[PDB]
């Protein structure tokens, strides 16, 4: 995946989580569409920098939405005050700018460890 401040290991993790780390294409979520290998909303791609071509382009390939994630927490993470390994990575992902502090998120790390090697995946 994209280099950056998310190892490459909580990448994998959060790919396999969102998708089975696929390009599965789209689904609905709480009002807007969430798409390809890291479930990416296009708000989220908006606020990572508009990587790639388009946003479902984007989404659609490894390396574009692991870069996106990339710079979505290089953006928000130290100023959420989130860990900056991939608890609080994950947290973010799955929550928005402030993720890593909803009790939401909880849910989504507990689910993450549950898969093959991501069990307390830093
Ligand atoms: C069950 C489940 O959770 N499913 C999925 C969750 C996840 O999607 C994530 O969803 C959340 C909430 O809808 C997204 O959070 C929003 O993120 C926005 C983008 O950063 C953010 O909008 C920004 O907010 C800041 C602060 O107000 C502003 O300064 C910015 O201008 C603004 N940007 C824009 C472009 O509007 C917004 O406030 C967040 N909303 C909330 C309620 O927090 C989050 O981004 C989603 N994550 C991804 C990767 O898309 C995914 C994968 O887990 O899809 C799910 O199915």
């Amino acid at each position: 995946f994209a280099g950056g401040t998310v190892s490459q290991r909580c990448l994998s993790c959060i790919c396999k989580m969102e998708s089975g780390c696929r390009n599965v294409g789209c689904k609905m979520d709480m009002g807007s569409l969430s798409c390809g290998y890291f479930q990416i909303k296009e708000a989220y791609w908006i606020d990572c920098g508009r990587p790639g071509s388009s946003w479902k382009s984007c989404a659609a390939s490894s390396y574009c939405a692991s870069l996106c994630v990339q710079n979505y927490m290089k953006r928000y993470a130290k100023w959420a005050g989130c860990p900056l390994r991939c608890e609080g990575f994950a947290r973010e992902h799955n929550g928005g700018p402030r993720g890593c502090k909803k009790g939401s998120t909880i849910g989504y790390w507990n689910r993450l460890q549950k898969i093959s090697g991501c069990h307390g995946v830093q």
